DNA sequence: GACCACGGCGCC
DNA sequence: AAACGGCGCCGTGGTC
């Protein structure tokens, strides 16, 4: 390309390279942009900022949200990492991206803006016939890099010196549990190291193994494992707890508030748009779809999660949402009869599951049943449910039984999804959004039907994810305009922050966006909570 | 110091 | 672990 002086023209394709991956924390080490077949290097990276109008190229959302960062209204437009995620959600790198249609990434700007100007002519190209992919581009995955860049760029409060002062008490029961370990074992080792408790469990004490590894055949420790012999010995309760302590410290206690911004005083994520295989969006550096809730440390950890003073936090998740999109795909009338009666199928599985009254079902019962209700309905096998649920298998392959024979035109959607997924090559979405398996037609039974749970799930878990893509777009607009903040997505739950005279409305005005941005066979429902951190304002 | 595979596990 | 699906991050063991 000939070289010309900044600015450039306005349509122009940006290039830029930024010193860490993470835009929040990244130094914009250079900045250009192409078009016309002239290339034009900024020669002062974050004034030149001022000068476009978009954020027009590959990886967009970074360089929008480290304007956005900088105070520059700057919002991201056409990125061709967008169009070829949805011609395969294989594409998830600009690297893969780059060799597979048109050119190279490289670690120079100009040759990045380049690129971005390649590789958006030829995947526009290719998305020339393609309607219901051109309709999520325009109308879904575009618009909503928008809507990630803001969140990306406001971020969450975190109690920090709770968490600190949460450390210290942790660390001191973890020395407890692990002094007795290490008594139990009659010396000292590792706990950390997997291999060194797998030799202390199966060959020093002289524990029944139960499972073997994946990759390298060694005798399991997983907490299934370690469940299995919970009264065996005493030392294996005090792993699962050590477990348990270790995982939320290393991981959420520890790390979290060190990641406080400097400038905003709040916890920043990277909401990736080109990550999974299904069309879900994906959390990281760190991943805030991952917060504890499960266990008491956990909900003690997620109360962390806090709303600015004066503010409170505002939480919306869809209820049962699978199962409800595949009453629609399905068209099965038992399934859609079930919702039309506003019944709760995982409240009524875990009924069944504690034996009680579906009144005495706590959170936490109908939390379990969620892996009943949709491990078996994704292809669980009877000998693990019957472990999961701790019955007899014989009482585990019945409750499979009754489960498909209730919501008969269930298996016959699936029969039809993997038919037409080995014909096509791939299966897809309500909104047409494709995921290719190829494993479909392997003559390896357990490779094929393995690809078969994979593709028989995308639709519905994909149909989901695009559900809520389309609620982000619509909510975001009037969201602002009421002065609230979207700040978080974990695939069908949105966490919102208003002020405190706005909160209700702000609530109620999401659940309706919510519940009817795109009516199926059934309704969609949205729970909707207000409380001052995120725990209390999901109860 | 970084990167890797692995086992393991937090969430949806 | 076991024929649920979809993710990212942890420490370990290991290389470079
Ligand atoms: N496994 C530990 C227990 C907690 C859980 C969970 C899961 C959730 N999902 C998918 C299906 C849900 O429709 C979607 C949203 O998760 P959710 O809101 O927790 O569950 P749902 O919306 O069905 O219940 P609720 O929101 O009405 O309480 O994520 C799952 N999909 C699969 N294949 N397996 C799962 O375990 C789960
Ligand atoms: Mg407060
Ligand atoms: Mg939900
Ligand atoms: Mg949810
Ligand atoms: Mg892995
Ligand atoms: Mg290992």
């Amino acid at each position: 390309l000939e070289e010309a002086p900044w600015p450039p023209p306005e349509g122009a394709f940006v290039g830029f390279v930024l010193s860490r991956k993470e835009p929040m924390w990244a130094d914009l080490l250079a900045l250009a942009a192409a078009r016309g077949g002239r290339v034009h290097r900024a020669p002062e990276p974050y004034k030149a900022l001022r000068d476009l109008k978009e954020a027009r190229g590959l990886l967009a959302k970074d360089l929008s949200v480290l304007a956005l960062r900088e105070g520059l209204g700057l919002p991201p437009g056409d990125d061709p990492m967008l169009l070829a995620y949805l011609l395969d959600p294989s594409n998830t790198t600009p690297e893969g991206v780059a060799r597979r249609y048109g050119g190279e990434w490289t670690e120079e700007a100009g040759e990045r803006a380049a690129l971005s100007e390649r590789l958006f002519a030829n995947l526009w190209g290719r998305l020339e016939g393609e309607e219901r992919l051109l309709w999520l581009y325009r109308e879904v995955e575009r618009p909503l890099s928008a809507v990630l860049a803001h969140m990306e760029a406001t971020g969450v409060r975190l109690d920090v010196a709770y968490l600190r002062a949460l450390s210290l008490e942790v660390a001191e029961e973890i020395a407890r549990l692990e002094a007795e370990v290490f008594r139990l074992a009659g010396h000292p080792f590792n706990l950390n190291s997997r291999d060194q408790l797998e030799r202390v469990l199966f060959d020093e004490l002289g524990l029944p193994a139960i499972g073997k590894t994946e990759k390298t055949g060694k005798r399991s420790t997983s907490a299934a494992v370690l469940e299995a012999l919970r009264e065996a010995h005493p030392i294996v309760e005090k792993i699962l707890q050590y477990r348990e302590l270790t995982k939320l410290k290393s991981t959420y206690i520890d790390p979290l508030p060190d990641l406080i911004h400097p400038r905003t005083g709040r916890l920043h994520t990277r909401f990736n748009q080109t990550a999974t295989a299904t069309g879900r969006l994906s959390s990281s550096d760190p991943n805030l779809q991952n917060i504890p809730v499960r266990t008491p440390l956990g909900q003690r950890i997620r109360r962390a999660f806090i709303a600015e003073e004066g503010w409170l936090l505002v939480a919306l998740d869809y209820s049962q949402i699978e199962l409800r999109v595949l009453a629609h795909l399905s068209g099965d009338e038992n399934l859609i009869r079930v919702f039309q009666e506003g019944r709760d199928i995982h409240t009524e599985t875990a009924s069944w599951m504690f034996g009680v009254p579906r009144e005495a079902v706590d959170p936490l019962m109908r939390r379990a049943a969620k892996t009943i209700n949709f491990g078996v309905l994704y292809g669980m096998s009877a000998h693990r449910l019957s472990q999961e649920l701790a019955i007899p298998y014989e009482e585990a392959q019945a409750f499979i039984e009754r489960y498909f024979q209730s919501f008969p035109k269930v298996r016959a959607w699936i029969e039809k999804t993997l038919e037409e997924g080995r014909r096509r090559g791939y299966v897809e979405t309500l909104f047409g959004r494709r995921r290719y398996v190829p494993d479909l037609e392997a003559r390896v039974k357990s490779v094929r039907e393995a690809a078969e749970r994979m593709a028989f799930n995308m639709p519905v878990q994909g149909t989901a994810a695009d559900l809520m893509k389309l609620a982000m777009v619509k909510l975001f607009p009037r969201l602002e305009e009421m002065g609230a903040r979207m700040l978080l997505q974990v695939h069908d739950e949105l966490v919102l922050e208003a002020p405190k005279e706005r909160a209700e409305a702000v609530a109620r005005l999401a659940k309706e966006v919510m519940e009817g941005v795109y009516p199926l066979a059934v309704p969609l429902e949205v729970e909707v909570g207000i409380g001052e951190d995120w725990l209390s304002a999901k109860e």
